[PDB]
């Protein structure tokens, strides 16, 4: 009865990941005062009121390129985190878009690699998954862009 499975999964203080389902969780919503959210769905959504969106209109195929969306998501994240709120990242299934989000953003203020932040993130949610193309463009990131976000989002918001 008892499974890490029960609504959005508390990837870090101030962070969430989650499915369809717990986007319209209000119960949810209000027992983690989650103030932002980032909807990774292909069509428009209706917004729920007193919480600001950020969509991101991506497929779950390897083919797809969400890197492009990688620095806008962690800045929006970071900038709702340090600023006292909570952001909930979620994708339909919950297993593979909003997980490859948040791995980038973990990657970046922790400096660890795709591999132990996606292992970490299992240990709180076993069901997390990205597809094979979005592990490629983890890779990537963690090579390229990782680093100098860091220090860029240093910049902007501070330490
Ligand atoms: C996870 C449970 C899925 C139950 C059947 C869902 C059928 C609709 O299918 C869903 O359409 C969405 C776009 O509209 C896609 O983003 C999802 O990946 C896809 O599963």
């Amino acid at each position: 009865g008892s499974h890490m499975g029960n609504g959005m999964t508390k990837v870090l203080p101030g962070l969430y990941l989650g499915n369809f389902i717990d986007a319209k969780d209000l119960d949810q919503l209000g027992r983690n005062k989650i103030t932002h959210i980032i909807s990774i769905h292909e069509s428009p959504q209706p917004l729920l009121q007193d919480i600001t969106y950020l969509r991101i209109p991506v497929a779950d195929t390897p083919e797809v390129p969400i890197k492009k969306h990688f620095k806008e998501c962690i800045n929006f994240i970071h900038c709702c985190r340090l600023n006292g709120g909570n952001c909930l990242v979620h994708s339909f299934a919950g297993i593979s878009r909003s997980t490859t989000i948040v791995t980038a953003y973990v990657m970046t203020v922790t400096g660890l690699g795709w591999r132990d932040v996606l292992e970490a993130i299992k240990a709180t949610r076993p069901i997390a998954n990205p597809n094979p193309g979005f592990r490629q463009q983890l890779e990537e990131f963690g090579w390229a862009s990782s680093q100098k976000l860091r220090r860029q989002l240093e910049e902007r918001f501070g330490e």
